[PDB]
């Protein structure tokens, strides 16, 4: 059974304890988290590690990244260029499987243009996807994407 370690990066405040709790217990709200998951026909073991905003040995070890901002903070959103660069230094490669998640979808102060972001994420070549830790919606779509961004990079 395929084991994936996942690790939810981000700046102080933008949800990424929320989300981990979200996909785990299904409610809203330790720092590693386990969930076996069936994603296309293929069973595996999801291992997933909630960080602060060990830094280079969890960025060595982790397969995959949600890099997480919120749509309400926009120095949030400009810090992913720091966990970014901080990943691709660690990894030495350009190519490292993540997933740009701009979270509280739910609120209504937006502050970071959905259209601003989906851009920034083509430019990384990377998903982007809106997520509500509070609502639910599309957490699981933010973990499972980032798990078949680990499979395609593998496939590489
Ligand atoms: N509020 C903050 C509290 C402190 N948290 C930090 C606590 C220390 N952190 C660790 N970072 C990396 C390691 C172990 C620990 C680290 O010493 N811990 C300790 C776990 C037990 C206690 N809460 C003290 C923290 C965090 C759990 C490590 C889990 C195993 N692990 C790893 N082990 S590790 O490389 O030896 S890496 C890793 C990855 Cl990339 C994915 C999934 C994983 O499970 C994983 C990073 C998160 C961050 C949130
Ligand atoms: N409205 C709304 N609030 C959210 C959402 N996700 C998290 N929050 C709230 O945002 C605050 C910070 O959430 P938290 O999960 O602790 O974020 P974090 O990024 O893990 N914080 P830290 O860096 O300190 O560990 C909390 O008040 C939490 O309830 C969301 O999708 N919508
Ligand atoms: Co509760
Ligand atoms: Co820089
Ligand atoms: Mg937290």
């Amino acid at each position: 059974m395929t084991e994936y370690k996942l690790v939810v990066v981000g700046a102080g405040g933008v949800g990424k304890s929320a989300l981990t709790i979200q996909l785990i217990q299904n409610h809203f709200v330790e720092d590693s988290y386990r969930k076996q998951v069936v994603i296309d026909g293929e069973t595996c073991l999801l291992d997933i590690l909630d960080t602060a905003g060990m830094r280079d040995q969890y960025m060595r070890t982790g397969e995959g990244f949600l890099c997480v901002f919120a749509i309400n903070n926009t120095k949030s959103f400009e810090d992913i260029h720091h966990y970014r660069e901080q990943i691709k230094r660690v990894k030495d490669s350009e190519d490292v499987p993540m997933v740009l998640v701009g979270n509280k979808s739910d609120l209504p102060s937006r502050t970071v243009d959905t259209k601003q972001a989906q851009d920034l994420a083509r430019s990384y070549g990377i998903p982007f996807i809106e997520t509500s830790a509070k609502t639910r919606q599309r957490v699981e779509d933010a973990f499972y994407t980032l798990v078949r961004e680990i499979r395609q990079y593998r496939l590489k």
